[PDB]
């Protein structure tokens, strides 16, 4: 149907918008602490601590497979990244601090992104 094409055209454009958003957020992790998943060879015990790991490469795979049906699904994954970090790593570490900074800076981009999705539909 033409009605299915118009939903697909909208998902496609959402995907267009989110790819910009992801790039912008990943620019706020210049150290690339969150660029890839946590290695289970290097942190074997990790899944005993973190039940739902998340990273930017995993978000990017899902993104190009038009897997985010809305902005809230995308926000949940971003917040995993931050929230998983701040549980695993202690307050006085470079990892924890990197997340705090990504959260604060990330929120500004997301504030406007919410406004563009509502506006554009």
């Amino acid at each position: 149907s033409m009605e299915q094409v118009a939903m697909e055209l909208r998902l496609t454009e959402l995907t267009r918008l989110l790819r910009s958003v992801l790039d912008q957020l990943q620019d706020k992790d210049p150290a690339r602490i969150f660029a890839q998943p946590v290695s289970l060879k290097e942190v074997p015990d990790y899944l005993d601590h973190i039940k739902h790991p998340m990273d930017f490469a995993t978000m990017r795979k899902r993104l190009e497979a038009q897997g985010y049906k809305n902005l809230h699904e995308f926000e949940e994954d971003f917040d995993l990244i931050i929230d998983n970090c701040m549980k695993y790593n202690a307050r006085d570490t470079v990892f924890y601090r990197a997340a705090v900074r990504l959260r604060d800076q990330g929120g500004v981009v997301l504030r406007q992104a919410r406004r563009e999705v509502d506006s554009i539909g």
